[PDB]
């Protein structure tokens, strides 16, 4: 950084802090990544400058011309990635992509089934206090109380019975394979849309572990920044049936100007996506999962669902007579960064929770492998399993120092 | 740029040429600006990759110490600044910002009262086709026919009429001053709300150049990258009474994570509002709009309200018997970037006009004053009244290019 640190020292000493504290700490957030250094420099580019409301072409503004280069370029290689016949790179958030579509096929008091919040579902799924909740008539489907696993035969009596105008599948904390499939059946079965949230798998489903809700769904809403490594903003991929509406729905809807030099980045990363690595990449977060999960489960700890199929496992805290709010308090001291989450069926309330959510996309960015991640199962074992014990913060401290170096 | 170059040499052409046209073209465009190198270094950090969805001290993620810093920052700095209570600095845009605020005082259906976009209003002042006109009944204000200001024995009369729960005060291209004071005079007659959406004249506001709109307001929204300079973005500015259920609209209600990475930006360009040098800049840009609108009335132009007491003004091109479309796109052909732009009472649609809006602050940005603001009309006069003569072309663009460099 050259400008920065001359004339803001104040923020600049607040980004160095930041910048260190992801190097030292041990990342588990199952939302979070680490962006290349190309993805930075397009968003700190002079895009920022430029009003382009509108589309390629078809612009509301003069001298467009070369942001909408950028534009087609991330169109054109988020196409390639998903293989979806449209696409809107300018959604600015994942809630902003939901949004949209909401705001595309339903009317102010639409039904519409989502996955049931506490067992995986995300805010915008229907939580009362987001706009998704107030909005419209949201009703649950839940996961199986022992197998922890979507249950389909719940999913399409909900659907029978309150006839929702869309479906909308997908979560923020569900550690096992989505069956688009089913999903795509039962909408068939009651005349709904379908609507998948790939936002937490869609690095997953860009490097073919995770089956591709593109060929099952009308509307397919992601985030950028998960598991697909990108910048943080929003995209919806579509049926070219829909795409007018789509594309009316962010603008003239509920955007203004998009972020051209966030769009730029989200190109950039879609086009490390294309590259063979990031295959390469995506299967080690898998394999680091599974393996994070089995370290965790010998440590003597409980995973919802028995473990996971993806990036993210949910430990069901409840056996160490810990809550989930102590527990992320306590390796936060040590170096590791969590978040507290709840469990399906949770006996306290999403302040509290009973669980933590754990990912590895952003270690494995960083480096760490098997054995590594055996290690970081073994500081949150020592942890945990000694909360208040001053000797086993302190051990804690220097193992995850010696894994950041 | 490092890395950008040899990951991607397709996104890095674009965004090269975007830079090289943002030098050698005249940026007309009202609504844009050239932001620091410093502010640019902000977004292009490593604060793209915390997720931090709550407010500083309140986040519901682990390792938001350092993103903490960065948010009270840009809210202290944006208090300092516009002397606000209550400021926040998370609205992704100056769309989610309005949304936000609708969101907490308004629900569906409610009838709201906002300027007419054809007189100057923006798309989220009660466009219908736009979610603030379908999602609540917005009724019309407008600018007298004559003398084109803002008529506020109308503004009372519909007021009175339609009785709504909220007042929109504001516009994207009125270039008089907003009295503040009437409209809350009014506001408090009706028993209304007063929302002001500064997001135009914030610059201005934050000089000393345009009456203050928060002593007046209960909520205040702003977008950061007009003539505040600063990144693409957000802000809500309220009063304490109304701050906690601002907060909660913005988060959990209509966004998800904040983006950190442009909050540290909007920090950067409150700091660089604070300073005495952006007082002097803004005091340029209001004169320099002042000379260019009677420069452009030399050269024969009629101008909307007939000059400007802002950043901005507005040509009605009908007595030189062209569309904004074709303005703007000639304009374009020589080097001189604008907007087609609606004007009140206008004969075309959206997409065609008859008129074309022109803003100062960023060529003020890039330091030029009153003779290149003498030269500009002149280039401008020379164009729209040799439209079809490619000799009058040729000579504008190396008045440009002298313009420029
Ligand atoms: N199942 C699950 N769903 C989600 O949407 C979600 C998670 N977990 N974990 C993390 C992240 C945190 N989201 C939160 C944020 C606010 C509230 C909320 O209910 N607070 C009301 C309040 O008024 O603040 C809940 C979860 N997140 C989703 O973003
Ligand atoms: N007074 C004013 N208000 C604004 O909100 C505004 C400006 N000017 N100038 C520029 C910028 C341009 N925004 C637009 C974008 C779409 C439409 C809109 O009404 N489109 C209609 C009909 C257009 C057609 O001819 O295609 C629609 O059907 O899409 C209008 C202004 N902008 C605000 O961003
Ligand atoms: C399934 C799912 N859908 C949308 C979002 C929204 O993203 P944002 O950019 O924050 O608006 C998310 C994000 N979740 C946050 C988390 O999982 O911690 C999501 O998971
Ligand atoms: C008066 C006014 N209010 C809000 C916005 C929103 O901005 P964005 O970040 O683009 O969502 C604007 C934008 N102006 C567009 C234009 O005038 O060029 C506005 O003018």
């Amino acid at each position: 950084m050259k400008y920065l640190p001359q004339q803001d020292p104040q923020v600049f000493a607040a980004i160095e802090q930041e910048r260190k504290r992801q190097h030292a700490k041990i990342e588990l957030i199952a939302s979070e990544n680490f962006v290349s250094r190309a993805v930075m420099e397009a968003q700190g580019s002079v895009l920022t400058n430029k009003y382009a409301e509108g589309y390629p072409g078809r612009r509301y503004y003069g001298g467009c011309e070369y942001v909408d280069i950028v534009e087609e370029l991330a169109r054109e290689r988020a196409k390639q990635l998903f293989g979806a016949e449209h696409a809107n790179v300018q959604p600015h958030s994942g809630a902003q992509a939901n949004m949209a579509v909401y705001f595309t096929v339903l009317e102010h008091g639409d039904t519409v089934l989502g996955m049931n919040l506490s067992h995986g579902g995300h805010l915008t799924h229907g939580s009362p206090v987001n706009f998704s909740g107030v909005q419209y008539n949201f009703v649950a489907y839940g996961v199986d109380p022992e197998t922890h696993v979507i249950d389909y035969d719940d999913v399409r009596e909900k659907a029978r019975l309150h006839r929702p105008k869309l479906i909308v599948a997908a979560a923020s904390a569900y550690p096992r394979i989505i069956d688009f499939a089913k999903f795509r059946e039962i909408a068939d079965e009651v005349g709904a849309y379908l609507m998948v949230d790939m936002a937490h798998i869609a690095g997953l489903v860009a490097a073919g572990l995770h089956p591709n809700p593109v060929p099952y769904a009308h509307f397919v809403t992601t985030t950028t920044h998960k598991t697909l490594r990108g910048p943080r903003g929003g995209m919806i991929l579509c049926q070219e049936q829909f795409a007018k509406q789509i594309d009316k729905a962010i603008f003239p809807g509920i955007q203004g100007g998009p972020l051209m030099h966030v769009i730029a980045a989200k190109a950039v990363a879609f086009g490390e996506a294309l590259q063979d690595d990031f295959k390469a990449y995506a299967k080690r977060v898998v394999d680091n999962a599974k393996r994070l999960a089995s370290a965790l489960q010998n440590e003597g700890f409980t995973l919802v669902s028995g473990g996971t199929d993806n990036h993210l496992l949910l430990v069901d805290l409840r056996p160490q007579q810990l809550t989930g709010k102590t527990a992320e308090k306590v390796l936060d001291e040590v170096g590791i960064t969590v978040n507290k989450n709840t469990i399906p069926y949770d006996p306290e309330s999403p302040f509290v929770t009973s669980g933590i959510r754990i990912g590895t996309a952003a270690v494995t960015t960083r480096g760490f492998g098997l054995e590594e991640m055996d290690e970081i199962a073994a500081i949150i074992g020592l942890v945990l399993k000694n909360v208040g014990s001053e000797q086993a913060l302190e051990e804690a401290r220097q193992r995850v120092a010696a894994l950041t170096d």
